[PDB]
């Protein structure tokens, strides 16, 4: 049986992780969830934002599917950021955005497209400096980083149709760092000799999402720059709160909705659990269900094109008809 | 009388720029045109790409409109880093990059904005160290830089009809140096009451460029993250064949277009002059002749709209019949 | 009158602070002692080594004089950052540490030197960062701190008989960072044309410290070099028993033992309370009480000249015979 | 055979290199001379600093013999530092800097120490950079430099009587950096069980430096650290220029006096070989020569006991009557 650890977070979590639970109980897989806590609330209630229960509990289980946390943006408290702790000890290098047309309004067509960049939390932190009136920031890259990222990516390259990879670098103007990169990956790359490997200064590969995103299978790049891309590709699909995520370590993986805990629209029962029912599917997907993932997919495409819509996607529906709606239509593929 | 520096540089320079000066002398302005040479082919001729003489004709001008410089295949032979002094002689910190609709095809409509960033080297190298395994980049923020390009795109902003600035940053995960480059230009904008201030993250810039681009007017934002905007800013365009572009200081400014010296069809007479034509109207505004610069837009929208067009547009016609059309057409607008 | 903030601290603290009270009040000055704690002993009463009162009392006082802290032997509890706040709220930027011979067994004659760098909390923590198998840590040189520490270095020089200053550097090996240090300490030099000034490689300097330190007087240097060169000259005394030592700011100033707080002997009667009392009398120079100061180091000179011998000096004395003869040396000088 | 290349290098090293020559000829020792240049005058000639002739003879060599180089204070020259090209090539990444009694004047009896640091060159070049009136220097310490420069200090121990080694370090203040080499160090030295090591705060290093040199035999430092300590010592061994030094590699090695060019005293003969003989000495030892190394060092001795003495030692004879002096010693022994 695949054990699933559940952490909701805060806010919209509550709403969309439950949601995601029942769909994939919906599958009929042999799943055991194993419920946990984490985020701001958590924080508030044990003096630590992941407490070692949930620690121990993801480290049993073979993956884990997350909310969202909420991010003080009007101070930082007495070192709630205990999750940069967690980060390392789980080091989840890879981060996995899939940007896939929908339909929804204003969504591109024909698009099907990864984008893997590191989490360098496992390795250490990048750290930023200010001395009077000037600041700097180190933008770090390691050969191991990039062979491990990489990796990945080639990885995740090799087990769809195309067999695509782009590196997308900036070595162009930063030869050291970026040329590092490059080279690293390309070196990787003669490991598997069946993925066509292309090599892109980012800022072409930024102008092509938007006129032909079509022509991008997995896309490798480094951070601040994978998010950037992955926002603009987000920009193709209708927003940022339809789009699923992963990060995934060697041992575990944890995949998780884009969109914050949105504390406006919680407990009111409106908001979208799309995202958080694909991050499930990716789940199920990493897990080796990836016939069982499909079908998942498939079943919230439906409910995209057959109704009903909440107020993100221009309607007035719940959250639990959203669900529903999704689980019946699974029972049908 | 304007003095107004002219370097063809490479390629399809030595098409382009004349264009350009034709469209210029077509206004009936009293515009002095003081000829220089720059770029890869005046390295072949003379052992540096920029001479003396240029400098000197450079600085003894208002104003510089320069073509395009063809980059060598691999090595920097050679080499040229007379650009790289250059660069830092003149301090054009503000780099400017306009993206308008054209009515031309892949060109999304309702688009007009402008993306702000500093060039740096006019203040210092941001320098990379490799140490073994690890490499690392310097992301360098001043207040003394932050100060000149926030101040710098609230006057372009101010110059403007929708009276709007975006600050686009990273202060949410850069705190020390985006915080540093997000409260600089917010101080700096309390000189500006008559201009509206929005601060936004970059990753939701870039998503709202591509869903509404229309709501944006000025952007101002960091180097390496400005690129990326105006990259994506392209896309919408249909690609970077119209863009035109300024590199301002404080005395001078050189206006170029964005694309290169596209050496393989350079002679043929089928290259597109519009954005040296844009890159002449961006200067004439620059100069204090706003209305004139205006026509001059005028003129190039209506010829794009109504022919002649050349391969690039997908027409037949020459660099010449184009060039003659936007003259002809300016004298009535 | 003078207010004077008297803080013990740790260990023999308790017994050489009143010893230093008693000279300072037989100099018969008008001088208003205010009582404060701080330390290890005071952590372990208080949860804080620098209680806010104790802030509160050194902030409305003249100047402090201070005893010593015992460091815990492993991990900081605990702990103590608030010695850390203190000194970045106080800015105290001016390390002060003086080296003249004194006429005990093991001090080498002609010695009269001070050795000034600047301590950089009140300015910016110099950041150490490791990444993978790779530590850096920042050596940081600022125009802003090199003027003062030069001017602090050079306002010690000027009241001084001998009027020099030597800025021991090194520019030869570290131009950019060092060469900043030198060349703003010689524009500040400008300030004070009774003083000479010459500059010295770092490396030089120390050789010739101990082959000819009388040629000496005022040395200033960057922070980690001066450190080692007070250790040089500490050895030239015979070891840290007898120097004081003061750190100053812009509106006071704490002076202190260069000594720890030797617990295994506190309450035991025989700690040498000189380096307290050269610590007052740094102190007296400071607060505008020059003669005084200067009558109180020829107390202690006679009293180690001609007994009482504490067990450092080679004797069986104790603190209180100590202390009576130079209460009782200093009225007749 | 063992072949010695032997490059003058500039000034003195004219006088003292061929001085050393003929002592190394007076041991009768199979010895063959391979002659290269190196230095500013070579520089003037070649174009460059070291030709390549002077780096494959240095590589065919088992060991070279360096006199010194000129180095430009009043400017830098268009790239005569093609000695860092070469510093990487080699790699001698371990300074060896002996300091020992001598019979002359300001000598310190019964101190036999050698202090041991760090080259970074043939791994990388620390980076200075400045940004507007702020500038930073990088000291770096990688695992893999702390392992190699370590274990050679430990070699150098492991064959000297006394077994001693003292790690010299700041992980005081400087944990990260400063703690990853005494980490490092401690880790390797469990490799050599029969040598006895401690660790030391290299500012209480430095004052027993001064107060009893005797005490060490074997001290490890990183850089900039060594130097200052090393500077300290030569301070009890009447000054710099006596001084043997060499830089030590896995293949090969380069000793050579410490002391400079001296063009003030260039060409008149009169210059002190004793540093350059010493060096040679040095070279004999690691060569494998141990007993014939200890014959030149007290044929030295004696003459520093038994004249003549040369300007720098308080007398008025030449280079050459010093060596024949020198040379006539050893055939005693």
């Amino acid at each position: 049986a695949y054990r699933i650890c559940l952490i909701e977070g805060d806010g919209i979590g509550y709403e969309v992780i439950p949601a995601a639970r029942r769909v994939l109980e919906a599958t009929g897989l042999p799943l055991e969830f194993v419920e946990a806590e984490a985020g701001w609330e958590t924080f508030e209630r044990r003096g630590t934002s992941v407490p070692e229960e949930t620690v121990v509990k993801i480290l049993s289980c073979h993956a884990t599917l997350f909310g969202a946390a909420t991010i003080p943006t009007r101070k930082v408290p007495g070192f709630f950021g205990a999750i940069m702790a967690l980060r390392r000890r789980l080091d989840l290098y890879a981060n996995v955005r899939p940007a896939k047309s929908r339909p929804v309004p204003g969504s591109r067509p024909g698009v099907d497209l990864v984008i893997v960049r590191e989490n360098t939390e496992g390795l250490y932190v990048e750290q930023e400096r200010r001395y009077l009136d000037v600041a700097i920031a180190d933008a770090v890259i390691s050969k191991k980083a990039s062979e491990r990222i990489g990796r990945a990516a080639l990885r995740i390259a090799e087990g769809r149709p195309r067999k695509t990879l782009h590196i997308a670098h900036k070595a162009n103007v930063l030869p050291l760092t970026q040329g590092l990169f490059l080279d690293t990956v390309k070196e990787v790359a003669k490991d598997f000799p069946l993925v066509n490997v292309q090599d892109i200064i980012v800022d072409n590969c930024a102008t092509q999402l938007v006129m032909r995103p079509e022509r991008y299978d997995v896309i490798v790049t480094t951070n601040l720059l994978g998010d950037i891309l992955s926002d603009l590709a987000a920009g193709l699909m209708g927003g940022l709160g339809l789009a699923p995520s992963g990060n995934i370590g060697d041992t575990t993986a944890v995949f998780e909705p884009v969109h914050g805990s949105a504390p406006d629209i919680a407990g009111k029962g409106i908001a979208n659990p799309t995202a958080a029912i694909l991050s499930a599917a990716m789940m199920l997907d990493y897990l080796g269900e990836k016939e069982a993932a499909k079908r998942v997919e498939k079943a919230v495409d439906l409910v995209l094109e057959r109704g009903p819509m909440t107020p993100d996607l221009g309607g007035d529906a719940t959250t639990e008809a959203f669900t529903e709606a999704v689980v019946e239509a699974l029972k049908s593929l």
